[PDB]
């Protein structure tokens, strides 16, 4: 109904936290007044959604005026998927057809898959932080809808996984890693890191050729894996599937530094 339609649209509202929307006047913006269409014209999509939901979100204005409003939005963004297309439209500032395409996929995806498949995907993407923060929000709005309980499980451990990814590329400690490896790529030495955690069953064997993956400039070989070592300590324990998962990381780093001594 159009009556919990609204109260979908606020609590997708609630999920982002865009600043667009407070900044907005809506008081001089003329929207009051009553039966609207498109009178915004020219206006880019993104700045007339975030606009209607200004006034969604209104501390003052009457409930009526906000379902004439709410039942526009759902006109102008598609009827299939409006709840992905509104976090869309108000989580990503240059939104188009490739990254709404992009956040479609991505989630029809994790409707139906490790973090390096995940990162794999959004890695070459404008704002790829704020795509990824939009499937976040869709799937934690769906969460609360599941029925069973294996829906749930998946759901809920996508979230995690995702979630894992947003920690992972806000974080710039590789500086070190980057400047001794040949293609001087954060993306090279990203995808190693979630490897390693993709890798909860770590061999001596798979670690010992990291350096080879990530083409560390010969002889740099040692001083990598104490890098490594120094990385994986820094850590926040979100980014780790297990607790032992880091300690068991570390000890393997340890093991390998100290084969590769002899040899
Ligand atoms: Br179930
Ligand atoms: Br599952």
């Amino acid at each position: 109904t159009i009556e919990k339609l609204l109260n979908e649209m606020q609590e997708l509202l609630t999920l982002t936290d865009s600043d667009k929307i407070k900044e907005l006047s809506l008081k001089n913006s003329g929207l009051l007044e009553d039966p609207t269409l498109a009178m915004f014209g020219n206006m880019p999509k993104g700045e007339i959604v975030a606009l209607i939901s200004s006034l969604l979100q209104s501390k003052f204005v009457k409930i009526e005026l906000k379902k004439k409003y709410a039942k526009l939005l759902l006109d102008l963004l598609g009827e299939d998927d409006w709840e992905l297309a509104l976090l869309s439209w108000l989580g990503v500032g240059e939104l188009n057809q490739e990254g709404i395409q992009k956040i479609k996929k991505l989630y029809e995806k994790a409707k139906d898959a490790s973090l390096l498949d995940w990162f794999m995907e959004i890695k070459d993407l404008p704002e790829r932080e704020k795509h990824l923060k939009v499937i976040i929000r869709a799937l934690s709005f769906d969460l609360s809808y599941m029925s069973s309980f294996e829906d749930k499980v998946r759901t809920s451990s996508i979230i995690s996984d995702l979630c894992r990814i947003i920690i992972f590329l806000s974080l710039n400690n590789y500086t070190d890693i980057i400047a001794i490896s040949i293609k001087k790529d954060k993306d090279v030495i990203l995808n190693e890191m979630l490897s390693i955690i993709e890798h909860v069953w770590l061999t001596e064997d798979w670690l010992l050729e990291s350096p080879s993956r990530v083409s560390i400039v010969e002889d740099k070989h040692v001083y990598y894996f104490h890098l490594l070592k120094e990385f994986f300590a820094s850590l926040p324990d979100a980014c780790f599937i297990d607790n032992e998962q880091r300690s068991n990381t570390l000890l393997m780093i340890g093991k390998v530094i100290d084969y590769k001594e002899d040899v």
